[PDB]
């Protein structure tokens, strides 16, 4: 019931997003019915007939709930007035583009997986996220508000450049929360306290203007934006209640003129009243102004912990160091496995005449294989490629020293012999031959760059910086919530 | 909500069995959790957070509900006392062996597929069943009772020997229903009325006997079997309710002694009472005897129809005629396309030396392909095998006449060239050489047998007969319900 500080998620979130990932439910592919995803989650991860899965999908798709939606939804997903989402057989979803950054390099042994309820499926323990999702989308015991992604990436970059940065140094890049529903924060004092201690109170206030008709002089209050997590219809019901009960005076009419092009609550003022006095009374009596108690609590390796702003940014960058290191180990083993195979193929294609002759002479493929490994092979015109002044970095770690280039010859493994046996005749054409050799030369350059990253903390942080700036370019947007230096 | 006359299934039944088929949830593989199958069905075919899917699975697995269970279930799936099955996260299922006979040859274009609820999946309109499942398992508006498989197969075979067979002739093989709970049917009048018109009333009566002690002289009523669809616990509660309200007399004790060795209900008779009178009293006031209204309605050519016994059997045999015809068409086209490829491979392995040189000097696979087709190839040592197929029958129905053998030379198509280019080196061995030669002979034998089936209605019915006798050998069992004159 508490989110992980590294990806900002709970198990139920991770089941939905992983299930969508394994189904190929990608941001640039056709929508699927919500019920398709719900059924995969029930069958594999949450085997109950409840509605919790669909409710999780629905919030993840609501622009009035998430500052950066993780689900791209199509259909009736509810409203700011409290309307319900349609049933799961009527709505359509797919991953949001930013959710792909949440699950980047999940296939590269970057995070631990755990077993599902029956031991036939795996599920990630945490996401390998490039997106600081805890700060950016928030969590609502814990009460972390959402933030602007550009500001947070810049704060992360500032921390990477100076681990001894202070809270005040981070607030030069992160002045405070940024809600999907915009509006106004009155005052900075509660923000500084919450970023310094993990706890503080801020005041959120609606964006509202007092108009006056050009001829008649009559005043109207127009409400453009309301505080985060406030239901518009309930708010208007309450104002009407106060007007009927005479607890708020000066109001002659009230109605919601909102449409799909913006919010517009109309509050008409009596002639004998003052629009600003009415508005100030509404702020004091209604959810046109609310307090938001910031309480930044999250799981730090399984343990609940109160965390200040620096703690949270520090944990996300530490997460990135681990994810990139593990990714680089995985790509290094995968590159060496493939280079190993390509050496066997290059050698077969340089000795093609005795290779074919050997195989034709064999009764069964199982003893053509045994003949290939019993005999060394000349390096031929590919010895420039394989010797390389004693360079043996492309060798798999598990390869015994009796295999590979030796004494000017090559000694195959059984799976290398199998690879040769699996070769299709197309591979003997000229362009396909060179294509295998070009892949091998790229792999040697790739392998050297992977070893550099593993051996230089400076280079690892260079890679992380680049990822951060790219995320800023793709998903950064403009601040919505105004922070005043008043009240 | 009507069953199809051909496979005995409603849409929800068919969706469950198709989903388990697609999952590989086979009779000879490990059990899967019920929830995993339920989730697949909800997502793809039946998108409601509902118990309809799991209730369907549960009934299919109950030996007291189905005369030949379609689901092999492990765990608590309920009992004849009416207690509920455990939740889907606690039970395990796989297809029963007979269920694979329901779905045999689904992949050979034997039945029409229709769209699912969202048009992203295909689902069969009906199953290509070798089992006459409507009669044999029944459906309880319609109300069809179950039947013995051995008897129904024999009736189908008698209809194949004489389509002019009468109801009375079919009843030499099928004397009446056969319930999984055994017991006794009283009177043959309603059976014949139902088999001739589609509607009739039969009376199901428990198997009960009065025994008397040798040393004490006491009488005990022992119930061994009870009517189909009667809850044993409700029945015992009713007998007790009648004894307390004095509506039945002569009972001094009542005790359910049922175990793993069978059902056993004990009713001790008072010495002032006569056992036979009390038992008769029970048959008249309890579910120790019930009526069963046979009302054989099913979907036939997409319309509801009342159907007598000959109508049903004729519809099944007609279904088998269409499925085998369509299967034979599919298998014949598949066999001609494999024979087409095999010819090309056989000529290449014979002229292997100029093939390797031709490909080595091509710079790209496309130019090796244009070089393979444009010149003819010598028939070599393989020319005897192609002439055995002197009948231009193994030839696909799309092939133009200029391709093939011509003046001692073979002229390859584009597909045939690709198959050569896709050839792996291990095919150049000896045992993998001849393996492909034998396969070509067997294909010619098989192609002839398929052509005979399509040409001769008599031979088509010979395949169906063998299939039916196989089903009888594999799954036929003994009759459980005794049929008596009347009482």
């Amino acid at each position: 019931a508490l989110p992980d500080v590294r990806d900002g998620l709970k198990p139920v979130h991770r089941r939905v997003l992983y299930a969508m990932n394994v189904l190929g439910n990608d941001w640039n592919k056709a929508y699927k019915k919500s019920a398709r995803v719900v059924g995969d989650v029930i069958g594999k991860y949450h085997p109950h007939g409840d509605s919790a899965v669909y409710d999780t999908i629905v919030r993840m798709a609501q622009p009035f709930s998430l500052r950066y939606m993780l689900v791209d939804g199509q259909g009736n997903f509810g409203s700011i007035d409290g309307d319900s989402a349609a049933a799961m057989r009527y709505t359509e979803i797919r991953l949001a583009k930013i959710a792909h950054g949440l699950m980047a390099d999940l296939e590269k042994e970057t995070v631990d997986f755990v077993d599902n309820y029956d031991g036939t499926e795996k599920i990630p323990d945490v996401m390998p996220t490039k997106i600081p999702n805890l700060l950016v989308n928030g969590s609502s015991a814990t009460n972390i508000p959402p933030h602007n992604l550009t500001e947070v990436i810049n704060g992360c970059l500032a921390y990477i450049d100076n681990e001894d940065i202070s809270i005040e140094g981070l607030m030069e890049h992160i002045p405070g929360p940024d809600f999907p529903t915009a509006a106004i924060i009155n005052g900075r004092r509660g923000i500084e306290e919450a970023y310094r201690t993990g706890r503080g109170k801020v005041y959120i206030r609606a964006r509202a203007e007092v108009e006056a008709d050009a001829k008649t002089g009559r005043e109207t209050i127009i409400v453009h934006e309301i505080p985060y997590q406030v239901n518009k219809a309930r708010l208007i019901e309450k104002i009407a209640e106060l007007v009927k009960d005479k607890r708020v005076e000066g109001i002659s009419a009230l109605r919601d003129e909102s449409d799909k092009d913006g919010m517009r609550i109309v509050i008409e003022v009596k002639r004998d009243a003052v629009g600003e006095v009415v508005l100030n009374n509404l702020y004091s009596q209604t959810q046109l102004q609310v307090s938001f108690g910031i309480n930044m609590v999250a799981l730090h390796h399984g343990q609940p912990k109160i965390m200040n702003l620096k703690d949270i940014i520090s944990a996300f960058v530490r997460h990135r160091r681990e994810v990139v290191t593990r990714r680089t180990i995985f790509e290094l083993r995968k590159a060496r496995d493939r280079a190993h195979i390509l050496e066997a193929l290059a050698i077969a294609l340089a000795n093609i005449d005795p290779i074919i002759e050997l195989i034709r002479r064999a009764p069964t493929p199982a003893e053509a294989k045994a003949a290939l490994i019993s005999r060394p092979w000349d390096l031929g015109n590919v010895a420039a490629m394989l010797e390389r002044a004693g360079d043996d970095a492309a060798r798999p770690e598990w390869l015994e020293p009796e295999f590979g280039v030796r004494d000017g010859q090559y000694y195959l493994t059984e799976q290398q012999a199998q690879a040769i046996l699996d070769l299709r005749l197309q591979k003997l054409t000229g362009l396909e031959h060179e294509k295998l050799l070009d892949e091998y030369k790229e792999l040697l350059e790739q392998i050297a760059e992977l070893l550099h990253i593993l051996g230089s903390a400076d280079r690892l942080m260079e890679v992380i910086r680049e990822e951060m700036e790219l995320i800023r370019d793709q998903f950064g947007d403009e601040r919505r919530t105004e922070i005043t230096a008043e009240l």
